[PDB]
């Protein structure tokens, strides 16, 4: 595949989870941007694929599975199929890379963006592929449990702008974060 697009949202600390959660109590704007950015396709007829760990598959409340609009695929090395809702189960990110440029999918798959959680940035981070990496940073500190691996700032070069994605400070709740782009050229 081409490239690589992750999302996360992390706040002062670089937590991303806590207790199979966010954690922080939900802010409905940045919610609207990541099902803007994963669902946006740039191609008629082609939809985007998500790929995502088992516990965040499990996070998602039961009757929002899957995430409409899109292809899920749950990655797990213990799972013998597809949980009920899951488009695809793979068993390894590459395993997961291999079936998107299948024939049946690499004609129905635009863009794909990995969601998380850990294990699974870490590992398309390594990946040497054309990687966009998508971050809200929340300028406050919540106890977190689960955390965002370290990026190689060597690799990932900040951009100073891009399209579509506000520059400025925003708040919403008497919280405010930043949305940051990354990019990683192989
Ligand atoms: N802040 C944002 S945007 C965000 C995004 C995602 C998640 N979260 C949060 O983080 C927590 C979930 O994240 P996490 O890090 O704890 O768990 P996940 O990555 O979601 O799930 C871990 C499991 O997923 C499978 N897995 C993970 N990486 C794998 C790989 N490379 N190959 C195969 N299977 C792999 C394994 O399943 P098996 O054990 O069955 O093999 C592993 O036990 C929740 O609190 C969730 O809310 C936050
Ligand atoms: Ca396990």
């Amino acid at each position: 595949v081409r490239s690589l697009n992750s999302i996360v949202a992390v706040c002062q600390n670089m937590g991303i989870g806590k207790d199979g959660n966010l954690p922080w109590p939900p802010l409905r704007n940045e919610y609207k941007y990541f099902q803007r950015m994963t669902s946006t396709s740039h191609v008629e007829g082609k939809q985007n694929a998500v790929i995502m760990g088992k516990k965040t598959w499990f996070s998602i409340p039961e009757k929002n599975r899957p995430l409409k609009d899109r292809i899920n695929i749950v990655l797990s090395r213990e799972l013998k199929e597809a949980p009920k809702g899951a488009h695809y189960l793979s068993k390894s990110l590459d395993d997961a890379l291999a079936l998107l440029d299948s024939p049946e999918l690499k004609s129905k798959v635009d863009m794909v963006w990995i969601v998380g959680g850990t294990a699974v940035y870490k590992a398309a981070m390594e990946k040497p592929i054309n990687h966009r990496l998508f971050v809200t940073r929340i300028l406050h500190e919540f106890e977190s449990d689960t955390f965002f691996p370290e990026i190689d700032y060597k690799d990932f070069k900040l951009l100073t702008e891009y399209p579509g994605v506000p520059a400025d400070i925003q708040e919403e709740d008497g919280i405010q974060y930043k949305f940051e782009v990354y990019q990683k050229s192989v």
